[PDB]
């Protein structure tokens, strides 16, 4: 019998729209398939769910969350489904989401994160979808992509994204899952003029507008010896030509 | 199907006094003569 709402038989879906700040009291060993909509989260508190060392779903969707803790997530390694919808994120605490394997789908959407730690996300072996939605990511890093093995899945509609070599990651995402082909996913970035606005999907492969490439061994191969050839030569020309 | 509203006929009049800092979430391509009173979005 726990304070906030009453017990719930079957999977346990937790009390939703409960408006708390840090996190409901919950006094149960059995609490499982919890359900936590609308909630003022902003920090995942140490330790908050160590007893249920079993859980499957979480709903944490609607939050104020500006950041999370390593250790909330001890106690939890079964988990499969996941929503973090509508937060206000900042930056992912390493260790977070590195217990859990299990996961299949991690609803990301409405964050206002700036950029993620691929290693603070973990490997996540199992994950597969995961969404954007009014989320207000610019800057993708890879490592995101690296780690994750199986992401098929990408939900991004809304976001205040321009154009760019931070859609790049995206943009090979979309290259590899044709996603967006659907009408529900139409994600926008900002094309460089700032009264323009292109799509997601117009940004083809080519999509030759800034950021070509920022590393090439053809070149790295000469450019140790291009300074003193040039200075060779022209001492030579001096020599010969007197 | 919206979740924060239901889809209005004629003039899909959304939910008013729904207090979400950036937008109510929207998956619909009909949503028409919007109703959005009294929120929250900056």
């Amino acid at each position: 019998c726990p304070e906030v709402c009453t017990c719930v038989p079957g999977g346990l879906a937790s009390c939703s729209a409960l408006s708390l700040p840090a996190v409901p009291p919950g006094l149960s060993l059995r609490l499982r398939a919890l359900l936590l909509d609308h909630n003022r989260v902003r920090a995942l508190p140490p330790g908050a769910f160590a007893g249920a060392g079993a859980l499957q779903r979480l709903d944490l969707r609607e939050n104020g969350l500006h950041s999370v803790h390593v250790r909330a997530f001890w106690g939890l390694g079964a988990l499969q489904l996941l929503d973090l919808s509508a937060n206000q994120l900042e930056a992912l605490a390493p260790g977070t989401f590195a217990p859990l394997r299990a996961l299949r789908n991690l609803s990301l959407a409405g964050n206002r994160l700036a950029r993620l730690e691929p290693a603070a996300l973990g490997a996540l072996p199992l994950l597969r979808s995961l969404s954007l939605q009014d989320n207000e990511l610019a800057a993708l890093a890879p490592g995101l992509l690296g780690r994750l093995p199986a992401l098929d899945a990408l939900h991004l509609r809304g976001n205040p994204w321009g154009c760019g070599c931070a859609l790049r990651p995206l943009c090979a995402w979309l290259r590899r899952h044709p996603l967006p082909a659907s009408e529900a996913e139409t994600v926008l970035c900002v094309w460089p003029g700032r009264l323009t606005l292109s799509p997601l999907t117009a940004f083809s492969d080519a999509a030759f507008s800034h950021c070509a490439q920022p590393l090439a061994l053809r070149d790295l191969a000469v450019v140790y010896t291009l300074g003193p050839a040039s200075f060779l030569v022209s001492l030579a020309s001096c020599l010969a030509l007197g």
